[PDB]
């Protein structure tokens, strides 16, 4: 009696796989609903050397393949959540996140957990929606 | 000048109430979001013994009877976030997630937090779209 | 081949500014995401003195601002994230946001984080659906 | 990659019985495509005696009993066409049909064509949307 | 559970007054039927002079101020039906038609009819779909 | 604010060219309004030899090729109207229709008219809704 929405799990080799029994993002109707990225290199299954600027960019760019892998880029990006290890570390992502964001101004949520997976200093999650959007 | 939509609340005597003014779970046009669940049980108030992996499978079956409530199961389930008082506990988590999820794969965030209510050792939120669903 | 969907930014000088390049909300098709509001006054860039009940207050006034914007209140919530510096102000946090929801009661998770912005005690996201809902 | 729309064959033995490779009407997405209606008995498929008017009610009633089974009503149709064999016949018939559309009148065609089905004098077709409507 | 569509009547003084129990267009969703225009002055609901031609255009200038109380212009018309009193004013018609759907064709049925209310020589009937809609 | 639906005029050189400004269908959100189709051969616009039958099996082949250029088949069709030169004709052209419509049948309404564009015998116009459809 209702119409069946499309449901598609994203998958692409150009990021890692997520941790446990997930997918890197599922598309439902229009929506995107991305994992969690840690700064790990798709290639080696680990974090990359030099600490919570070069893993934010890691993220950010395995964020940015998922996003093609849908259709998308940065530009369809509503919300997303910044997960640091050091609050003190907020401007420095911020910073990064300005390199990728194609000057899109998502809504945001911020803080320090007590440990990400992997021990990664920074974990961003984000909901994109399908274009055209106006 | 605009459709009204269908905005639920869920409600179901076979998990906790939630803690504070909120709702087990509300249905708004098709999607579901789910309250975060410890592993309380419903009878006692209070978390079940016996540490992370009893409660993991008690906070999945509190789900499991929201989605019932809500007229879904598991494979509804696009996003789920993964709230630990452990971040070694990720796997065992998981392994428990594996037995609930009916093969359905959502996108997914995990972190260790500072503390949970109750003291919980982990709560699991999540979000599911009202099938059909391709 | 698809509809061009509803994309805007939510501004309002009623409450502070995002912290980064993020927005205060975004509304896409009817879905609301509101980043996570601090105890901050709009008008000294800083929390407001006196605790958590405080900025509570102060936090949920940024957030109502917020929704106004939009053409909404707190009957248009759907589900809120309640971050606390200290899990102990759980009840004390509830009690402050049973004063502004307008009997809605939307679906919430709760914990305690490492640490937030500015030193806060508490920051609240939400998400909300632009009426009419049934 | 797009939506699949629900459609469904609406179906009822309280409206007649079909006289041709049609269905009485089709529910796709909220809309409802309800084929023309003849002044027809539904037990018999014979035309109701007494002319137009006493057609028009019958015709009227057939596509009562057919929104019935969409689970709708009068006030979900929002658009119908009036099929007449004599445009005399346009007031009388108005008559009969503002007894059955009494609210939200719908949008409405109606003329006189040359000869209906069955030698019928009316024939009456309507779309509807399947409700909730908020007016 | 359904969500509740809107559904309004689009009226307008500046299209003729009702001669039945009819809406001169609905909108429900973000469709809009629109009754089955005449060549109707607005204001004495008297047909305007000059055969075909002239009904044409003033059936059309009617349908442009329906579509303009439902906030929308000659480019939302995605179907129309062009009844005719004469199949020979076909060409007659499709010219002043052609002045009013200047691009974004719709889609038409034309045919000639036995007969229109009022004696009209012409009637138009039409849907639209509210904007915005991108082409 | 509200979304911006899709309009796109359905084109394509299998159906016969345009006789007045009519797109051969416009399809608008997920619905397509196909014009009516006469009995016409694409490549000449002449309408086919053979009366009635032979007409209303060109008809629908042109309803099949405009359907196609909008990605559909006759299985997304939900409406149809029969519009008849002759309604004696009715039984010969249902059992030609039937053959194109061979599930889910749409809604219709048949009728006959004064006459039709070129003198044709038949023409048929239709609704339908782009899949993916779930019956």
């Amino acid at each position: 009696h209702m119409s069946s929405l499309v449901r598609r799990i994203i998958s692409t080799a150009k990021a890692p796989a997520a941790i446990g029994p997930y997918s890197q993002a599922v598309l439902v109707d229009r929506t995107i609903y991305i994992s969690g990225q840690l700064g790990m290199d798709p290639a080696s299954g680990q974090l990359v050397p030099g600490g919570v600027v070069e893993e934010a960019k890691q993220a950010l760019t395995n964020i940015g393949e998922i996003l093609k892998a849908a259709g998308c880029d940065f530009t369809n990006v509503v919300k997303a959540t910044v997960l640091l290890a050091d609050i003190n570390d907020f401007s420095a992502v911020n910073d990064v996140y300005k390199q990728y964001f194609q000057s899109s101004f998502p809504a945001a949520a911020a803080y320090q957990v007590a440990a990400l997976p992997k021990g990664g200093r920074v974990e961003i999650e984000a909901i994109a929606v399908q274009g055209p959007l106006t």
